[PDB]
C-alpha cells in the first residue's frame, strides 16, 4: 500500500548520448503528449497512498510515467531512443495491466498511445 521509490532520473556512471532521434523525443513526442488534455495522471509516478490504489505496486513492477521521462530527457539520461520509446511503452502497458478496459484511465492512454505511435512512425533517420 506505501509507494516504492521512484524510477532513477540520474545516473552519473551510465553513458549518455544526445542524438537527433533523441532530440525529437522530447521536442516533439514528449511534447506532444505533455499537453495533452488527458496527460495529467501521467505527468508523475502513480501515488497509490493518495489515489488509494494499495495493490498498484503489487501488480505494476516496472513503473512509469511522463514525469519521469521528461526529467530522463532533460538530463540526457538515455543512450538511445529506444530506451526511452520503450520507456512510453511501460507507461501505456502498465496502464493496460492494472486497469479494466473502457476504464477513463485506459482510453486516456489509448488517446496518448495513437499520438506516440504517429509521432514514432516518422522517428528521423540518426545523424
Ligand atoms: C500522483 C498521482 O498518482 N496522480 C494521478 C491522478 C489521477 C489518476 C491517476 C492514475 C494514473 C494511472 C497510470 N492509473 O493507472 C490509475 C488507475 C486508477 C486510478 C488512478 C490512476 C494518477
Amino acid at each position: 500500500s506505501m509507494n516504492p521509490p521512484p524510477p532513477e532520473t540520474s545516473n552519473p556512471n551510465k553513458p549518455k548520448r544526445q542524438t537527433n532521434q533523441l532530440q525529437y523525443l522530447l521536442r516533439v513526442v514528449l511534447k506532444t503528449l505533455w499537453k495533452h488534455q488527458f496527460a495529467w495522471p501521467f505527468q508523475q509516478p502513480v501515488d497509490a497512498v493518495k489515489l488509494n490504489l494499495p495493490d498498484y505496486y503489487k501488480i505494476i513492477k516496472t513503473p512509469m510515467d511522463m514525469g519521469t521521462i521528461k526529467k530522463r530527457l532533460e538530463n540526457n539520461y538515455y543512450w538511445n531512443a529506444q530506451e526511452c520509446i520503450q520507456d512510453f511503452n511501460t507507461m501505456f502497458t502498465n496502464c493496460y495491466i492494472y486497469n479494466k478496459p473502457g476504464d477513463d484511465i485506459v482510453l486516456m492512454a489509448e488517446a496518448l498511445e495513437k499520438l506516440f505511435l504517429q509521432k514514432i512512425n516518422e522517428l528521423p533517420t540518426e545523424e
